């Protein structure tokens, strides 16, 4: 058995959703068969996007602090429910002894294993600018495709002012329209970069595989926790 | 600001749900305004009901061990997303230094504050046998009303063979029917003793207030974490 450590708070809601998915994706008939999970939800970690752009506070000190605390509290490995935070995965790795399993890298590995060569990405602008998906996917020979700047404004509006704001119709309209556009351009799979995307967008709305990075990391974490 | 500690794993899904509700009930303009939360999800704690009904080992030693680890990790106070575990709340409190806020007692306080004198309880048989709600509600002068033995079997079926199995139609059919029976017998409010109840039973379905203990403890935890 290995204890799953979750470095969260980026944001709180995404952290709670990752935890729920781990539980749902756990094969068990009784409580006692589920893996141990230690979550340190630290919302005070400075905004990742604001820093990426070059004007906000460095989020690495709090990120590293949280990683070290999880280790001290008993985690055997760490996962993070935040795309942009993975831009500092190497910084965090250098400060701790236990490993961090990357949600971005595991998704790239999965995409490669399924044979896809081109992937359409639906995510926040901060995520794209951070380049985390582009970096890891390229390492695995997979080409990333994103919407145009105008279309990206729609993705952002659909995710924030749409889903997150409680306006599902506006979110699904903006996000589904963009998903099919990427498919039209040759995307072999669609990457649901934010949980908000999986809410209003379902596999039944697309002709190509729909991949949710949070499901990928939750599945990897469960496997490692139960098989190691 | 105080760090909320959650002694979980009883069971994993309920722990994840308590966390989500804390986030949902937190007033904030940005992530950084949300309180820190440390969750020690330990599914290996011995079954509570089993010990209650006398066919299982004592869960206190490991409940206490988990609470101590949670305290060591950094929690300023502890809450537990499990009804039966509260049967041992005094044992846990005596063993640790930080406070434990009882979901059962805070619910009893809320019910009295709202002027109810009789409450219909929808929960597991184990919860009823433990008597935690009866003990606390009586302290605050509120009378508890539960289903008959046969109706209680329907409740257990609705929660387990229904909601937990993914069959919401069965879950709702059995739970709504029992809720209405309790209303007919004079229940001034319905206590949703399990998160499963809140999934298929909504306020609009009843002529009396639906009180969810998990929402109550979530609200208290947020208040205490951000107050004074």
């Amino acid at each position: 058995m290995k204890t799953i450590g979750i470095l969260g708070g980026m944001g709180p809601l995404a952290t709670a959703e990752l935890f729920r998915r781990i539980v749902i994706k756990t094969p068990a008939k009784r409580d006692q068969e589920h893996p141990k999970v230690i979550i340190f939800n630290n919302p005070q970690i400075p905004d990742r996007t604001a820093y990426i752009l070059g004007k906000g506070e460095d989020p690495r000190p709090q990120l590293i602090w949280t990683a070290k605390r999880l280790e001290e509290c008993g985690a055997d490995f760490i996962i993070m429910p935040c795309n942009t935070a993975h831009a500092f995965v190497e910084d965090i790795r250098k400060a701790i002894k236990i490993p961090i399993i990357s949600m971005i890298e595991e998704t790239a590995k999965k995409v490669k294993e399924l044979g896809f060569k081109k992937a359409g990405l639906l995510a926040t602008t901060g995520t794209i600018v951070s380049g985390v998906y582009e970096k890891e996917f390229s390492k695995y020979g997979v080409e990333i495709m994103t919407p145009t700047e105008d279309e990206q404004k729609d993705v952002m509006r659909g995710i924030y002012e749409g889903v997150k704001a409680g306006n599902l119709k506006l979110g699904r309209e903006l996000l589904l329209k963009t998903a099919k556009i990427l498919e039209e351009r040759g995307a072999e799979c669609i990457i649901a970069g934010c949980t908000e995307v999986s809410v209003v967008l379902k596999q039944d709305d697309l002709k190509v595989p729909l991949i949710d990075p949070m499901d990928v990391i939750a599945e990897v974490a469960v496997k490692v926790a139960l098989e190691k």
